[PDB]
C-alpha cells in the first residue's frame, strides 16, 4: 500500500534527528506490562536509524484514553522507558511532557545517538482534538491550539517516521499533523501492510477466511468486503447463531442473538452464491445451562436445536472436522475472532483444535494471518506466535483495512 509512499529504507537519516510515532499502548495489570509485543515490534526501525548514524530518535505514543487530562499516576509511559531500555540495551531519556519549551530545547542539538521517549500524547486535548476537563464537562480543541500543538511536535526533528500501525486508523495530531518535508513509513508498517495487501489484492488460492466473535452488526462491512476476495468462509462463535436462526429456523435457546444483523443475513448469502463462495457454519455445539466458566455442560446439533434455557458457547466435534476440512484445502488464511468462549478452558477446545490445524497448515506452505485483538491474545496463551506466518499488532486497525477502508495514518505519508 506504500508502493507509492516514502518508506524508511528510502530515507537518509545520517546526522539527523528523527521524530518517530510509535504504538506503545500496551496492556497493564497494576504496574507491569502484561504484553510487550508492541514495544519489541518497533525495535527494528529504531535500530536501523541508530545504526545509520542518527543524531537522535524521538519516540511518541499514547496509553489508554485519558481524554486530554494529565494522569501520570494512571497512564504514564514511564514504565515503558524501563522496558525499552532493557530491550534496546541503550539508555533512554524520558520527558515528563511531549510539548512545550523545556521538551523543545531538550530535542534541539542533543548528543548523537540519543534515544528520547516523550510522555503520553493524550495528556493534551490537542492530540485527539476532543476530551473533558476537571469539571467533567466535554470540551473541544481550538484550531489555534491544535496548530500550536502540531507545531511543537514538528520542531522535535528534521524527518518524520510513522511505525504506529496499531494507531494507523486514527486521524489524530501525531498521526497526520506533523509538518515536515519528509514523512516515511516504518518497517513495521511495511511488514503489516505487505501481509494484508496479499490478502486484499492478490492472495494464494484457495483463500479461506475464519470469522468469529460475538456480534454481527459491527461486522457487516467486514463480511461484505471479504465476500469479494475469499473462496471459502467460516462463520463461528456467537455470530453463527444469528445465521442458523434465520437460515435454518433452528432454535437457539438463550444463545447470543443479533436482531439488527438478522435482517441482512439473507442478503449476505445471496452475495456469496453469486460469487461462488462456500460458507461453512457449525453443525453441532457445546452448551451451557448459564453464562459461567463453571456452568453445566451439554451438547446439541443444528437438527436438534438448542434446548430452552441453554446456550451454545463452543462448537462441537463434527464442526471441528468440517473446519479442518476447509483448513486443509486453503493456501491462504485470515483469522479474526474466536469460534467459542476461549476465556474459559471448558469452552476453548474448539478454538484450540482450529489453532492446531492452522499451525499444521502453515508448516505445509499455507500463508496464515491472525488479526490482532481477541484472536491475537490466544496465540500468546498458546505460545504459537512463531508457528504462523504473521500475527498483527493492531486489531482495530487491521479490521479497518479488511473492511476496505483507508487508514489516515498511511495516507498522510509523503508521496514518491
Ligand atoms: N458462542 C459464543 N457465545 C457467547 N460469546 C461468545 C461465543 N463465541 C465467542 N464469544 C465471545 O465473543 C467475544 C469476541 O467478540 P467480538 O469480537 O464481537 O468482541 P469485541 O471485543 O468486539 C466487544 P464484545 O465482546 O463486547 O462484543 C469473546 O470475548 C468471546 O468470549
Ligand atoms: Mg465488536
Amino acid at each position: 500500500s506504500l508502493s507509492n509512499k516514502l518508506t524508511l529504507d528510502k530515507l537518509n537519516v545520517k546526522g539527523k534527528r528523527v521524530v518517530m510515532r510509535v504504538d506503545f499502548n500496551v496492556p497493564m495489570k497494576n504496574n507491569q506490562i502484561t504484553n510487550n509485543q508492541r514495544i519489541k515490534a518497533a525495535v527494528p526501525s529504531i535500530k536501523f536509524c541508530l545504526d545509520d548514524g542518527a543524531k537522535s530518535v524521538v519516540l511518541m505514543s499514547h496509553l489508554g484514553r485519558p481524554d486530554g487530562s494529565p494522569m501520570p499516576d494512571k497512564y504514564s509511559l514511564q514504565p515503558v522507558a524501563v522496558e525499552l531500555k532493557s530491550l534496546l540495551g541503550k539508555d533512554v531519556l524520558f520527558l515528563k511532557d511531549c510539548v512545550g519549551p523545556e521538551v523543545e530545547k531538550a530535542c534541539a542539538d542533543p548528543a548523537a545517538g540519543s534515544v528520547i521517549l516523550l510522555e503520553n500524547l493524550r495528556f493534551h486535548v490537542e492530540e485527539e482534538g476532543k476530551g473533558k476537563d476537571a469539571s467533567g464537562n466535554k470540551v473541544k480543541a481550538e484550531p489555534a491550539k491544535i496548530k500550536t500543538f502540531r507545531a511543537s511536535l514538528s520542531k522535535l526533528g528534521d524527518v518524520y517516521v510513522n511505525d504506529a500501525f496499531g494507531t494507523a486508523h486514527r486521524a489524530h495530531s501525531s498521526m497526520v499533523g506533523v509538518n515536515l518535508p519528509k514523512k516515511a513509513g516504518g518497517f513495521l508498517m511495511k511488514k503489516e501492510l505487505n501481509y494484508f495487501a496479499k490478502a486484499l489484492e492478490s492472495p494464494e488460492r484457495p483463500f479461506l477466511a475464519i470469522l468469529g466473535g460475538a456480534k454481527v452488526a459491527d461486522k457487516i462491512q467486514l463480511i461484505n468486503n471479504m465476500l469479494d476476495k475469499v473462496n471459502e468462509m467460516i462463520i463461528g462463535g456467537g455470530m453463527a447463531f444469528t445465521f442458523l436462526k434465520v437460515l435454518n429456523n433452528m432454535e437457539i435457546g438463550t444463545s447470543l442473538f443479533d436482531e439488527e444483523g438478522a435482517k441482512i443475513v439473507k442478503n449476505l448469502m445471496s452475495k456469496a452464491e453469486k460469487n461462488g463462495v462456500k460458507i461453512t457454519l457449525p453443525v453441532d455445539f457445546v452448551t451451557a445451562d448459564k453464562f459461567d466458566e463453571h456452568a453445566k455442560t451439554g451438547q446439541a446439533t443444528v437438527a436438534s436445536g438448542i434446548p430452552a434455557g441453554w446456550m451454545g458457547l463452543d462448537c462441537g466435534p463434527e464442526s471441528s472436522k468440517k473446519y479442518s476440512e476447509a483448513v486443509a484445502r486453503a493456501k491462504q488464511i485470515v483469522w479474526n475472532g474466536p469460534v467459542g468462549v476461549f476465556e474459559w478452558e471448558a469452552f476453548a477446545q474448539g478454538t484450540k483444535a482450529l489453532m492446531d490445524e492452522v499451525v499444521k497448515a502453515t508448516s505445509r506452505g499455507c500463508i496464515t494471518i491472525i488479526g490482532g485483538g481477541d484472536t491475537a491474545t490466544c496465540c500468546a496463551k498458546w505460545n504459537t506466535e512463531d508457528k504462523v506466518s504473521h500475527v498483527s499488532t493492531g486489531g482495530g486497525a487491521s479490521l479497518e483495512l479488511l473492511e476496505g477502508k483507508v487508514l489516515p495514518g498511511v495516507d498522510a505519508l509523503s508521496n514518491v
